[PDB]
């Protein structure tokens, strides 16, 4: 039984708000499945140039479910293609535990 949980929703309606970066919006759902307060770091991997906009480090209460709206910005000139595979990563150092959830970063064209 994992000490933490995370799921990710990348929004269907992407406003593509071109920040001279292209943006994508996401909601992270995080749960502490332990009986103690925990601290998590949130990260993304898979973009060679990216701006992060939103919660990065959080304190979560026992059984607390958190809902975390955020966005990623990338310079389109540094994107390899219109669709990039990314992973969001929750790191819970204290239980020496990570969760990885795969998602996508997608440009307008």
């Amino acid at each position: 039984v994992d000490p933490a949980g995370m799921s990710v929703i990348r929004d269907r309606n992407q406003l593509f708000r071109v920040a001279g970066e292209v943006e994508n919006t996401y909601t992270l759902k995080v749960i502490n499945k332990t009986q103690q307060v925990q601290e998590y770091n949130l990260d993304v991997k898979g973009l060679n140039d990216v701006s992060w906009y939103g919660k990065q480090t959080i304190q979560v209460e026992p059984g607390e479910v958190l809902n975390l709206p955020m966005s990623l910005g990338a310079d389109p000139d540094k994107l390899n293609s219109a669709i990039t595979t990314i992973q969001f990563i929750l790191t819970d150092k204290s239980n020496e535990f990570t969760i990885e959830v795969e998602s996508r970063f997608i440009k307008k064209l």
